[PDB]
């Protein structure tokens, strides 16, 4: 139930932290260029299909297609001022209208409704252009809450996406919903991989005392770069990053497998 990660999996989890890091380069969004170091390192033939920015909540993201890897990537990020994203949050809920009994964080859902009409027809269009390709959704920090709600809404509202071609990856993701929402997520069968690095605070906020719970399987970077234990349950265990609480840190939020997550370095 608590395995070490095969280097093959450490490679996979690193590829996606590197793509989530690209969303912080201005030149990618709103710059509309794929010429950043991480960019070119993980998906060299990427064609940026779109970028969208929400000036209201500073939720940015982009749709990217890679004919080589047969993947359509949906990537998000919120604000990169992370000490004010954490101190200025409200741990209140909104109803998750698709599922009876579910509720998600109120602010992350209002940032999501703000940008859904900017990616969703573009993704749909690329699956009609490219029907054999898979959709990977990804992000760091607040961008991880958007990614989980994004992959769940693509599941709900697009017939062609299912566990065969929809995948979700986040590094640094906050919790998003109450236990019924968590339950529904693992019930979809969409693979969700939540990596958290060492003592990073943000997967620990909003806390369980307020009613929030994480779905998906946790892969914890314990020491440095290849020491990743996997808590293979699809609901969160106290066996992985929850064991270090309250000895928590915002500084571990800022690099994942040694890639800067926050400043495009």
């Amino acid at each position: 139930k608590v395995v070490a990660a095969t280097t093959a999996q450490i490679q996979e989890f690193t590829k996606y932290a590197g793509i989530a890091a690209t969303a912080y380069c201005r030149s990618v969004v709103p710059g509309n260029k794929w010429d950043c170091v991480q960019c070119q390192k993980w998906v060299p033939d990427g064609k940026i299909i779109t970028t969208f920015t929400s000036l209201l909540s500073d939720t940015n993201g982009y749709v990217l297609r890679s004919d080589k890897q047969k993947t359509i990537y949906l990537v998000f990020r919120g604000t990169n001022s992370f000490r004010s994203a954490i101190t200025d949050i409200v741990f209140n809920f909104s109803d998750y209208k698709p599922v009876k009994g579910a509720k998600v964080h109120a602010g992350f859902l209002s940032s999501y409704e703000q940008v859904v009409n900017d990616y969703f027809p573009v993704v749909q269009e690329q699956l009609t252009a490219h029907p054999t390709y898979k959709v990977i959704v990804t992000g760091h920090s607040l961008g991880g809450a958007q990614a989980l709600l994004a992959g769940m809404d693509l599941y709900q509202r697009e017939p062609r996406l299912s566990p065969k071609n929809l995948s979700i990856f986040t590094v640094g993701g906050p919790r998003v919903g109450n236990p019924t929402f968590a339950y529904y997520v693992e019930s979809t069968g969409i693979p969700f991989q939540r990596t958290v690095h060492k003592r990073d605070i943000v997967p620990h906020v909003p806390p369980q005392s307020f009613g929030f719970l994480h779905p998906g399987v946790e892969s914890w970077i314990k020491s440095g770069t290849s020491n990743v234990q996997i808590c293979t349950s699809e609901i969160e265990t106290k066996d992985c990053s929850n064991s270090i609480v309250p000895f928590t840190s915002i500084l571990d939020h800022l690099s994942y497998f040694d890639i800067n997550e926050g400043s495009c370095l």
